Formats: structure tokens, C-alpha cells, sequence
């Protein structure tokens, strides 16, 4: 019945994003994606704590899918027989059937194909949602990602001027609820099923043990810092499927920010810190003006520094002393100061 | 002194709303409302947990009051002699005297009549506020509701186009703090006064035991699902008097959302999840495009699934396979897949 | 190299703000500020609880700095040798070097001079950020304040109309994490260093023991209520360096609110409650219409009433019975009521 060109997309692992056009003169296509569920033990902090994760495509977050308004998105979801649980997928970008969850429940050893029309522009969360208490558990176990539906003319500033990014990164933030024993040590389990009862107890108190970007504390620091150059306009897509976050680029700003994540709304300009509602994605554009290290954090600094929620950007270029300079280096306080 | 027509309104129990006009060519009226305080033990979850509630008109939330900009709202507040505590009322829509709380403190066996002018458009919280620590306690015991002050021309999209709703529902969300004994069982009390000290201890740790719509887990599910039809524009008013919420219609969107709740501001369009600041009301308009069950949640899914914060809509009509379709039902993974 | 007029500003203690012009026809200046770090034990609640605070200029929050777009801000930061820790400063208003933190780390007995260009308008947080876990600890110990960068034409309503305030107050909100002993009593320490390990344990559970304005419960109540008059337009700048807040003026409104705090964005109008993202400052303008006491709160009323987060305004003038009146004082319920 639906007679449009089909285009297969190969997803990549976050924080990177598969190749795509911003502005396009192509008409609507059927864009074909495949997601494979993988349950696996994963390391989530710098002390080697593990937890029984559940993922789309082996990553937390799941990969970013990018399409244009008016495209049809055909998703094959696969639940390999090595998995232990049923899984499904709910797209916040889609209309009907609980975002697709009501049409996509699959047992281990099965797959399903859903098609949804990309009628609403923005960045949107997708996540597993098998039913009842399984919904939060699968989501906080890692089964969430995002999709971006671009306008066919690309981004704009809401005042008739085009915006183009030079680079795009997807930062998925994950709240984790890892059980502890009587002494406070984190517990380990042999399967997700075995972890469930103790994990649900931690979840009920609504306080995460870890808050991480790209699936672990320190994931996007050190050698996995995000690269940019002075003068580049960088789009940072940020998602949180379950809990609020307050992104902040330390030493920078959000030049254009869609904090509710929807491109039919004009962006706010010149933000210090923005707000991603739990259950949503948002996006910020920034043009780097200064080289050096930048930390990208949630600006609950306890979470950022102590629970794992810090990424770095390493930005190459020349320092602009007009914007900022050290006028006098650290020196002894003058004895004749009052 | 004030010589305007008087009109008596009969309130109804949430989630329904008393009859009202959207656009009106009537001039300013004195709109007369009565609220009666009722302290009573209420069931708040599906396991039969009870708590010592304090309510306006016997419901959590209190009823939605609807008037138009420029009306005068005359509220008789009654505190029957069967109650044990003093109560009052503070309208966020009103100007002066702590929103009216400073003029409305009544002991059991008394009543009071306050009049306030509806000078500001939007949806607004009202709540009890007797003074000091009694303020949070009365509010989290259930003494809060909302009022909607419509523009006389009805809603608009902020770009000169009228918006009209076919149906309106009021979803009041309540954070509850129910004490537990040493084993974790919820405690019961014979009066609000007796519950106070233990409840205040739970409140101080800022983590609710329950988060409910319309006064109990499951209130708006099953046979009390909210009804709609494909093609109907539905206004959902959401209030939270004490704690933030992040509403999400699973399988739908917010077509037009006033998340800060004030109709002098243009709505945002096409939201996945919106944000109700604690101490405020907001409103979202959505036109249903697909039949079936929709869950309306706060998108902290722990709260939604495990603490009680899920409502359902049951939507009648014909499925649109253009928007979404199951291309292939669950099937065994092809043996010749890689 | 930089050849502009220099102007020394003398800071004052919050909630007051140093003298400044709103609209200015002066060109860019080098505005010179000095901040001195002071570590000291401070009283933070009405029962006399103390904690080991770390402050800019001996106050929580640090003082508000006010400049205009295009000015250069030259800050001398001094860390006296009576202090025990290294400190620095990060300006959310500045571009590069982690907002200045990377250029300003000073040991006790040292000072440093940083210059940053005020290229972005709004109110912005500044805070200490020495590195790693020291970042949240210094911030929640009190080392944070705000800066306001005004447009050279002053504020506007985003629709081409000037806004002018008659009075300005800076309300800094501080989340504190005070350790308790086994019985629940707050612990005291002889130095910040000694308090660290126990404080970090409380911080990890993300629930504050106190939430205060101007450094202590009750700071801005009683005789330190904030003064205004009927008819005055008052700007309230609110900052929170670490945790979300939801400001509300009880009995009033936000006439014009920049909740993300940035004057390049038009304000929202007629708000009941607004939202300050942790890591940001926001600002609300209100014209008082009624005399009397107003409470300014975060509208988590538990925090407001029980954890310390209430300020008062005392507003002089004549009552307007058109806006609000008590039609009938408290009276016995009529025996012939149903
Ligand atoms: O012996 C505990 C010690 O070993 C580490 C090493 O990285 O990890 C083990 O213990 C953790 C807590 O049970 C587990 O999460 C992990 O799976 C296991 O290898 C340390 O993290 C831990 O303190
Ligand atoms: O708005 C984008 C997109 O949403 C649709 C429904 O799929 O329209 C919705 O929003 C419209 C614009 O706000 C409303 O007028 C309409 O009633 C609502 O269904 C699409 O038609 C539109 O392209
Ligand atoms: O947090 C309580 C308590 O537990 C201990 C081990 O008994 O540390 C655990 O908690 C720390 C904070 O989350 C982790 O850094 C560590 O991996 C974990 O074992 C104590 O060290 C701590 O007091
Ligand atoms: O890219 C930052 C990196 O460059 C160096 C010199 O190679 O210094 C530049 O950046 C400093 C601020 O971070 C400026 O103060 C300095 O003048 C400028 O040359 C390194 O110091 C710095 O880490
Ligand atoms: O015996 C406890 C058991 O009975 C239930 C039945 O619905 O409710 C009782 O106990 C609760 C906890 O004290 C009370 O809240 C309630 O008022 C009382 O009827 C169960 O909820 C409970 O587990
Ligand atoms: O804005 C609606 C309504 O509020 C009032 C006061 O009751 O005006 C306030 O807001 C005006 C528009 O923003 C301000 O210009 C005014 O100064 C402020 O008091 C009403 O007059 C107005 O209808
Ligand atoms: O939550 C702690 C602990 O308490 C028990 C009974 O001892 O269950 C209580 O808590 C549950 C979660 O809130 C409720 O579902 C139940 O109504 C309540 O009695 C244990 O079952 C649980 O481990
Ligand atoms: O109203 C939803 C209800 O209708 C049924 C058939 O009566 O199916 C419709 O909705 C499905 C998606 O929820 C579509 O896939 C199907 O093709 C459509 O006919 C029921 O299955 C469904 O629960
Ligand atoms: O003896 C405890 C009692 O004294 C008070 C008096 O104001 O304060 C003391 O104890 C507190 C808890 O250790 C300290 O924070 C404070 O520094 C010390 O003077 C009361 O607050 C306290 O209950
Ligand atoms: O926007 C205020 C201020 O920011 C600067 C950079 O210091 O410009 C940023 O924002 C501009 C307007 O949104 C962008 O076009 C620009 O690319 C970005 O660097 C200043 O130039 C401007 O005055
Ligand atoms: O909060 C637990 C418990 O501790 C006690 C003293 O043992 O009070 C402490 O906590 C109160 C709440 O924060 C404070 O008001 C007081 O300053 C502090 O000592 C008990 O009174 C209370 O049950
Ligand atoms: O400024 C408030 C203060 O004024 C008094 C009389 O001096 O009353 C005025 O304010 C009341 C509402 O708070 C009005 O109902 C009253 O009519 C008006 O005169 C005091 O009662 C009040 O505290
Ligand atoms: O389907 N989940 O356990
Ligand atoms: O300025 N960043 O914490
Ligand atoms: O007036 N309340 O307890
Ligand atoms: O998509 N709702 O959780
Ligand atoms: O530098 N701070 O401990
Ligand atoms: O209306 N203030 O809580
Ligand atoms: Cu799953
Ligand atoms: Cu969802
Ligand atoms: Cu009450
Ligand atoms: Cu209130
Ligand atoms: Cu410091
Ligand atoms: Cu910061």
C-alpha cells in the first residue's frame, strides 16, 4: 500500500550519530532501522561496580535515530533468544498504541516490525515499556534512547534564520538504582530477574545511586572526551527517560536551546543552564569561542561530581584574551592590604 | 456597593468540571461558590491503605472552579463542627492577604465569605494555608484544588487563532507521606491530629510514599477511565500544590501546552512531556487522532507505575494505519539472520 | 592593552544590591570588584544549629554584582591566610576556562585577578569550583552568588516597552546538608575539613536538611522583612547554584518573569509560581497592588515551612477592596443550613 522509496539506516553507538542531512530536498521516505535488545552485565562506575543492564543495541543510551518530518519510520525490533525477558518499544514521537508499545511486545526468540509516521518535529525519547512495574524497571535498567525528527528545511532560530550544526552529539543520561548490602557495598546478581526485587526497593525511594552519561561514570572524559574546534556550532541532544536533568556547559552557554525539545517552538537564547524534563529530550546549539576543556554536567553538582554525571569537551583553537584573561596570576596578598 | 449580576455555581467532583461557557459575551458577574471542608479517613492505594485526609468538598483534589477574566469570585468557605482543626483558603489567582488566607481562617462550626477579582487569566492552584508547619501538612493531606480564569474570548493559540475544547478534565496530583512502622507496614491513626507527628517526620525527608491522581492509585483507570473520541480536542488541566510533576500522554502529545498555566502567554506546541511546577497548575490541549487506551502519567515512571500516578483515557473511533501500523506481527527470528 | 575607563564598585551584603543605573548612555567600562573568601562557622536555623560555612565576602549568598552588556568585569579574588582550603571562582556569565575557575585557583595567603567580558545579558550564578568532589562541597557550603548583566537600555517586556524597577532584592537560596548523630541531633565540627566526610555522606542522598534564603532560616522574616510600597515595581533576583527551586510570592504574582534568567528572551507574564533550575538565576518583576505581609517561598511548602525557605515582604499602602474583600467575617454556620 505505502509506495515510497525505502532507505536502510545503519545506527552507530552514542555519543556519535549516524550520517544524515540537515536540510533536504528529498521527499518522504520509508526509513528502516533495526534495534536488537541485549541484556548484559555492564560496568557503570570508576570503581568497577556492575549492574544487570538491559539495552537497545548494547549501549546506554540506545542509538539516536534521525529522520525528517513526513518520513515513515520502520523499526524492526529483535529480542534474541539469549535474553530472558519480553521487551517492546514506545516512541514518544509516534501517535497511537502507547507510542507503539502495544504493538511490539516480543518474547526472547522473536522480532516485530512497526511503522510510524514522523508527524512531529523535535527530539523525542524512545524506551521499553512492557507493562505495569516492568515499565520503570526496564527504563532504569537502560532501555531508552532518542529519535530526532528534523524539519525538511533544517533547524531555524524561530525568527526566519537558518541554523546549521557542524557536529552533533547525543548525551543520554541514566539514573541507576543499584542495591546495597548492610555495610553499604553494592550488590551483584547473576541475572536481571534476580536483581529485580532488591532494585525495586531502591527505586521506590526515588534517589539514584548513580547518574551517568553514555552508560558509565567517566564515559565521556579522558580519552573519550568529545572533540570540537573554536568556531564550530555543536548540537548537543540530551535525553532523560525517567528523571529531570539540568544541563550546563561549564565555560560556555546554550546559544539556542529547545529545552522541551520541539522544533515547532522558537529556541531560547543565551542560557546558562537548561532543563530536561524526565521523559523527554532537549537540544542545545553552541558555537565554541574559546579552546580548552569544557565540562558538560547536570548542574546538581552532587550528581555531576559524586554520582557520575560529567562529560568533557576538548576544544582546539586559539585563546581569545578579549573574552577572558588572567590579569594577574596567583600572588601573595600585599602586606599593605586592609 | 458592588452592583453586578450574581450567578450561583454548583461544583462537581473531579475529574469532571461544572458547566461553563468558553467564549462569552456576558459582562462581569459575581460568581458564587461554596466549599465545605471535610476531614475524613480515605483509601489511597489498591492494597487498601488509608490515611487521614483533609479535603475541600470531600474530594482530592478539590473541585475546579471556572470563571472569566473580570468576574468577581465570592467563595463561602464552611468548616463544619464535626471537623477538629481550623482551615482557610488561599487562591493563587487572587491579589492580597496571602491569596485570601489571611481573611478566611475559620474554626470548626464557622464559615466565612471572601470575594476576589479575577484579574489574571490561567489555571491556578488554591489550597488551605492555616499558618507555619500547618501549611504543608494541610496541603499534603489533600486540601488543594484549582481555579481556571478564562479570557472572555476563550483560549487562543497566541497567533490570533481561537482554540476550543470539546471536553475538559481536571487531574489533581497529590503527593502523600504515609508513616510506616518498623517492618515497613503503613500505620493507621484515629484522627488527623494523631497522625501529625509521624507524618511530619516522613514529610521532612521529602520523598512521598504515594503519588496519586484524583485521590487514589487507580482512581482514573478501569471503569473510571476518562472518555474521548477520535477528533475531539480535550483540555487536561493538571495541578500540583506542593511538588513538581511531568505530565505525559502515552501515545499522544500536547498539541498546545501552557505548562506555567497562564493564558496571557502563548502555548508551546507538539510537546512529548511537560512540567508542572510544584505550587502551580498547567493545561494541555490535545486532539485525539487514534482510538484505544492511552495512559496519562507523570513521566517519573517509578512514580507512575509503582507509587500510583497513572490515569487512563479510553478513546473510541477508527484506527489510522497511515500514522502507525504493525507491519509484521511477532514472529520467530529468521534462522538465516546474522 | 585594554584602554577603557575603570570604575571600582563597592559590593553590599544581600539581599540588598549596590548602586547602579538601569539604562545607561555610558560606554563600556572596566568594572572592578573584589571578593574575599571567608570560611566561618555560621548559624543556619532558628534553633541555633551551626555549620562550617565557606563564603564570598562573609555572606550566603555572595553579593550580587551588576554590570551592563559590553562591560569588562575585573575581579580580584582574595583567599586570606586564615582560611584552610584553596578556592577559586567560576562565572556562568563568562566564556572560557571553566567560567574562570581554571584561572583563579588560589591557596590561603594568595589573590588573583581575572577579567571577563560581559557578552551575555541576564542574571547568572557564580560559584567556587576547585575540582572534583570539592566542587559540590564548596557550593553547598555557601560559596555561590550571582551577577546581573543588564542591557544598556535597561529591561524590556520583549514587545518594545521599557520596564523599570523601583527596588531590587537578591534572594539566594541555599540547600544545606548537615550531618546528624544516631539520635538525629545535628553534629558540630571544629573546621570545614573535619566536617567533610560526614557531610559528603548526607550530600550523596540528595536530600537537604535545610533550605534557606540569605543564609539562615528566618533571615528575611520579622525585622529583616523586605520593604516595599503599593505601586512599586520590585525586581526579585533568585539564584540556586545546586538544586531546583519554585519561587512564589504569596498574595502576589510574577508580572514579568525570566525564569531561565536571560534578558534576550521575552519574559512570561502573570505567573503564580516560577522555576529556577539548579545552577541558574532567574528574575521576576512585580508591581505591588495591596499592602500587608507577603511571604516569598519556594512552593515545596515542606521546604518553605519546615526546612527554612520563607522570606517576608512588608508592603505599606492602602487596601483595595475591589481586588479582594472579606464580605462576611467568620460567623457560626446558620442552624438552617443543609
Ligand atoms: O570485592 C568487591 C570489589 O570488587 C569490585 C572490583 O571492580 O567489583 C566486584 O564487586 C562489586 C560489588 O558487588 C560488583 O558490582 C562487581 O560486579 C564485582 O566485580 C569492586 O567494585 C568491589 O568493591
Ligand atoms: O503540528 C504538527 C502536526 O501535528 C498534527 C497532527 O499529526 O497536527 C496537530 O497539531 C496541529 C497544529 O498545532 C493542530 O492544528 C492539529 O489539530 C493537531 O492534530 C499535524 O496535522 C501537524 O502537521
Ligand atoms: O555509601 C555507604 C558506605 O558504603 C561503602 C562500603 O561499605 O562504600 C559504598 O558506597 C560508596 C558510595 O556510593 C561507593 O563509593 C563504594 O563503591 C561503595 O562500596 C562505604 O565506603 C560507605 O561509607
Ligand atoms: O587550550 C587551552 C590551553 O592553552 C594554553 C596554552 O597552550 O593557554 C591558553 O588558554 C589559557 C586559559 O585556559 C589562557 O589563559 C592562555 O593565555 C592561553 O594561551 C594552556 O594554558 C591551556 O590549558
Ligand atoms: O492488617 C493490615 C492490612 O489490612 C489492610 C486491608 O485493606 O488495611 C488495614 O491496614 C492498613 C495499614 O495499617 C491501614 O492503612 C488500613 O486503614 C487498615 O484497614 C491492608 O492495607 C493492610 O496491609
Ligand atoms: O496583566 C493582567 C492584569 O494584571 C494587572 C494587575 O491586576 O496588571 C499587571 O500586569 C500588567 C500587564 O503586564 C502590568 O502592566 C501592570 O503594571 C500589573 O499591575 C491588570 O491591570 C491587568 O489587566
Ligand atoms: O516497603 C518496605 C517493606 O514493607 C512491606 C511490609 O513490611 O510492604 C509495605 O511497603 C510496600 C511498598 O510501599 C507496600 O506495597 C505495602 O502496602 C506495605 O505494607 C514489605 O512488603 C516491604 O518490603
Ligand atoms: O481501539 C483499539 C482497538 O481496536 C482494535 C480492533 O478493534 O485494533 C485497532 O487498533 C490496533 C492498534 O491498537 C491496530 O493495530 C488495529 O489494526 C486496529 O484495527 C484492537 O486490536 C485495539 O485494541
Ligand atoms: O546542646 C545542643 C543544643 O545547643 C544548641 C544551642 O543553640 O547548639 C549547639 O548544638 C548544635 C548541634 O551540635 C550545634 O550545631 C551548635 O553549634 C551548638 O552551639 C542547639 O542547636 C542544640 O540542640
Ligand atoms: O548573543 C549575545 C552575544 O553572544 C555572542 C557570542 O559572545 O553570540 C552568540 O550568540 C549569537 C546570537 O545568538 C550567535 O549568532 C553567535 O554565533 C554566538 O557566538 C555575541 O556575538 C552576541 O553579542
Ligand atoms: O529528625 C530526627 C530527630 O532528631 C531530633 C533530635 O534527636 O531533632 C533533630 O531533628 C529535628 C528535625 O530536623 C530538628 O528540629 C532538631 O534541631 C534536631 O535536633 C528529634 O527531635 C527528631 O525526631
Ligand atoms: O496592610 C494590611 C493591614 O491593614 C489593615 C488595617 O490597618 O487592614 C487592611 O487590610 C486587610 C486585609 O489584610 C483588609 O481586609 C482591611 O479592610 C484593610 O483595611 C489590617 O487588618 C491589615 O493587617
Ligand atoms: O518484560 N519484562 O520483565
Ligand atoms: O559552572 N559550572 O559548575
Ligand atoms: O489549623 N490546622 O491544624
Ligand atoms: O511513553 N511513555 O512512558
Ligand atoms: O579546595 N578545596 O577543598
Ligand atoms: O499560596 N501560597 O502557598
Ligand atoms: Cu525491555
Ligand atoms: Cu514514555
Ligand atoms: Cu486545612
Ligand atoms: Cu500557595
Ligand atoms: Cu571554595
Ligand atoms: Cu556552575
Amino acid at each position: 500500500d505505502l509506495k515510497l522509496p525505502r532507505q536502510r539506516v545503519d545506527l552507530v553507538a552514542p555519543p556519535f550519530v549516524h550520517v544524515h542531512e540537515q536540510a533536504t530536498k528529498q521527499g518522504p521516505k520509508i526509513m528502516e532501522f533495526k534495534l536488537v535488545v541485549q541484556e548484559k552485565k555492564m560496568v557503570i562506575d570508576e570503581k568497577g561496580t556492575t549492574f544487570q543492564a538491559m539495552t537497545f543495541n548494547g549501549s546506554m543510551p540506545g542509538p539516536l535515530m534521525v529522520v525528517h518530518e513526513g518520513d515513515y519510520v520502520e523499526v524492526t525490533l529483535v529480542n534474541p533468544a539469549t535474553n530472558t525477558m519480553p521487551h517492546n518499544i514506545d516512541f514518544h514521537s509516534a501517535t497511537g498504541a502507547l507510542g507503539g508499545g502495544a504493538l511490539t511486545l516480543i518474547n526472547p526468540g522473536e522480532q516485530v516490525v512497526l511503522r510510524w509516521k514522523a508527524t512531529r518535529t523535535g527530539v523525542f525519547v524512545y524506551h521499553c515499556a512492557p507493562g505495569g512495574p516492568m515499565i520503570p524497571w526496564h527504563v532504569v535498567s537502560g532501555m531508552n534512547g532518542a529519535v530526532m525528527v528534523l524539519p525538511r528545511d533544517g533547524l531555524n532560530d524561530g525568527h526566519g534564520h537558518s541554523l546549521r550544526y557542524d557536529r552533533i552529539y547525543y548525551i543520554g543520561e541514566q539514573d541507576l538504582y543499584v542495591p546495597r548490602d548492610e555495610k553499604g557495598n553494592f550488590k551483584s546478581y547473576d541475572s536481571p530477574g534476580e536483581a529485580y526485587s532488591d532494585t525495586e526497593e531502591v527505586m521506590r525511594k526515588l534517589t539514584p545511586t548513580h547518574v551517568v552519561f553514555n552508560g558509565k561514570a567517566g564515559a565521556l572524559t579522558g580519552k573519550n572526551a568529545l572533540n570540537a574546534n573554536v568556531g564550530e556550532n555543536v548540537l548537543i541532544v540530551h535525553s532523560q527517560a525517567n528523571r529531570d536533568s539540568r544541563p550546563h556547559l561549564i565555560g560556555g552557554h546554550g546559544d539556542y536551546v529547545w529545552e522541551t525539545g520541539k522544533f515547532s517552538n522558537a529556541p531560547e537564547t543565551g542560557l546558562e543552564t537548561w532543563f530536561i524534563r524526565g521523559g523527554s529530550a532537549g537540544a542545545a546549539l553552541y558555537k565554541f569561542l574559546q579552546p580548552g576543556i569544557y565540562a558538560y554536567v547536570t548542574h546538581n553538582l552532587i550528581e555531576a561530581a559524586n554520582l557520575g554525571a560529567t562529560a568533557h569537551f576538548k576544544v582546539e583553537g586559539k585563546w581569545n584574551d578579549d573574552l577572558m584573561t588572567q590579569v594577574k596570576a596567583p600572588a601573595d596578598i600585599p602586606t599593605g592590604s586592609t
